[PDB]
């Protein structure tokens, strides 16, 4: 198994992140649904950034939406790919910052909101295997993502 040195997190922290993410990926649509519904319930203003979704008014409607299901898979597969770079994600963040800062106008604050939604859902679905250690390593990985993408927003002309 070829060693791939990561940045900022320790090797053991990266392994806790990628072990949990493998569980996410095995049911990506289900995790995606849960995370976006939690985001949209805790922070209803985020729903307005998704044109195909902004009309959905209840949890039953959100769970029935094929569009929300597709958005959830979009979000979690892009984030998983970034996490698997173990901090070597400069190239990946460039187009994501470009679309999110320039077209969608996503404030960095919403990335913090979805980070909270991700930790909440991971606790809810893996209550036996998402402990203090795994939670801390995931918080560090998402913090690094938010820090680096905030820096890319400013390189592309936007504060966010
Ligand atoms: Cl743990």
């Amino acid at each position: 198994n070829l060693y791939f040195q990561g940045k900022v997190l320790s090797e053991g922290e990266w392994q806790l992140v990628l072990h949990v993410w493998a569980k996410v990926e095995a049911d990506v649509a289900g995790h995606g649904q849960d995370i976006l519904i939690r985001l949209f319930k805790s922070h209803p203003e985020t729903l307005e950034k998704f044109d195909r979704l902004k009309h959905l008014k209840t949890e039953a409607e959100m769970k029935a939406s094929e569009d929300l299901k597709k958005a959830g898979v979009t979000v979690l597969t892009a984030l998983g790919a970034i996490l698997k770079k173990k901090g070597h994600h400069e190239a990946e963040l460039k187009p994501l910052a470009q679309s999110h800062a320039t077209k969608h106008k996503i404030p960095i604050k919403y990335l913090e909101f979805i980070s909270e939604a991700i930790i909440h859902v991971l606790h809810s679905r893996h209550p036996g295997n998402f402990g203090a250690d795994a939670q801390g390593a995931m918080n560090k990985a998402l913090e690094l993502f938010r820090k680096d993408i905030a820096a890319k927003y400013k390189e592309l002309g936007y504060q966010g």
